[PDB]
């Protein structure tokens, strides 16, 4: 459907723009869920009016009158049901909420939209008088919704003047279609920051994988499907050891899709690090860098939340957790070299091609059906 495609495109545009705007250095890994950020923007969209709404939509190239709010919420609703219907092999715990200063008003149309479209809760708290209790209620909510994988979003009470905060926490561990062999996992060389050689737990696979070399990105792309090929992890490995910054500067929704369309199966050797990521961002400054300003300003119009223009977003908090290890459903298979033999002979198959993920790279976990990027990582450092 062209509508599902348009939502995946907005989502992927937001994700790759976030990646170019997030603070980073050669010693720390970036990891976030564009899907979670899209959900925080969806929650604002469902309640925004006037110039606040027009800035949100025009950011994605739409006048508010080129959109049906109903059809946008229905596309989010469809996305939510597809994630709730994932098999047991996927551990995906999503926690979405708006937390408002008490006594501003809540429209049931808005809380109904939060539940059905976003799996989101609306929570009232007193940041002025009961800041300490507000963070105990939030920490308990996120702990409950993430099955204890995220215990806290706040260490200290937020500011006296806090009006509304958007919270999006997500945990993911998937099962590979093709298991890596636990016995082949060893410390192997990785270039931290593209420069500093260290030994790190490296998994080893020999299998038929979708792959392409893409000249515009100057990178190998490898697809590793999860079970039911519902999600796949795309590795984008720059050919230059220090190529990551260059890769980031040319990676767009357009250039990614062109590379993905050229992938075809082949037998290959893959070396991929075993790693866990746990990241937390205060997204207001990054979203403002991208041109989302009015939701955060004193002139915000979120009258679709409360029934009046009395709310603005104090901040957007995002926490994302990923585990990557060997576990898969089926053993690794290679097709082998196919030859039509006429005359009996000694036949030497050509050497298998190699993608050794041994320097900084990007990965995307995406919905194979819709090409929605669920997760995006830059690994600089293991």
């Amino acid at each position: 459907s062209q509508d599902k495609w348009e939502l995946a495109r907005a989502n992927n545009y937001l994700g790759l723009n976030l990646l170019k705007q997030l603070p980073s250095n050669d010693k720390t890994n970036v990891f976030f869920s564009p899907f979670s950020v899209s959900t925080a923007m969806g929650m604002a969209y469902a309640g925004a009016r006037g110039d606040t709404l027009e800035q949100l939509t025009l950011n994605f190239g739409y006048a508010a009158d080129e959109l049906n709010e109903g059809k946008v919420l229905a596309l989010f609703k469809e996305q939510l049901q597809s994630t709730n219907d994932l098999p047991h092999d996927y551990t995906l715990n999503i926690a979405n909420a708006a937390v408002a200063q008490e006594g501003y008003g809540i429209l049931p149309e808005y809380t109904d939209a939060l539940t059905s479209s976003f799996g989101a809760e609306y929570i009232e708290a007193d940041f002025q008088k009961r800041g300490q209790e507000a963070i105990q209620k939030i920490n308990a909510w996120v702990s409950n919704r993430t099955h204890g994988k995220v215990q806290s979003l706040f260490d200290e009470p937020p500011d006296f003047s806090t009006r509304l905060i958007l919270l999006n926490a997500i945990y993911y561990k998937g099962t590979w279609l093709y298991e890596f062999d636990k016995t082949k996992t060893k410390p192997r060389s990785f270039y931290n920051g593209g420069v500093e050689k260290v030994q790190v737990p490296m998994m080893r696979l020999k299998s038929t994988l979708n792959h392409t070399y893409n000249a515009i990105l100057n990178a190998d792309l490898v697809d590793l499907p999860y079970v039911g090929n519902d999600f796949s992890m795309t590795i984008i490995l720059p050919r230059e050891k220090t190529g990551l910054a260059s890769l980031k500067s040319v990676l767009t929704s357009q250039t990614l899709n062109l590379a993905l369309q050229n992938m075809y199966p082949k037998d290959m050797k893959l070396k991929l690090p075993k790693f866990k990521l746990d990241t937390k961002y205060t997204l207001k400054p990054t979203l403002e860098a991208m041109g989302i300003t009015k939701i955060f300003s004193a002139d915000a119009d979120l009258s679709g939340i409360s029934g009046s223009r009395n709310l603005y977003v104090s901040d957007v908090l995002h926490k994302a957790v990923l585990e990557v290890n060997e576990e898969g459903s089926e053993a690794a298979a290679v097709t082998g070299f196919v030859i039509q033999l006429r005359t009996a002979a000694f036949v030497t198959p050509p050497p298998l091609p190699k993608v050794y993920v041994d320097h900084p790279f990007i990965f995307l976990i995406r919905n194979s059906k819709t090409n929605t990027i669920m997760f995006l990582g830059e690994i600089n450092a293991l």
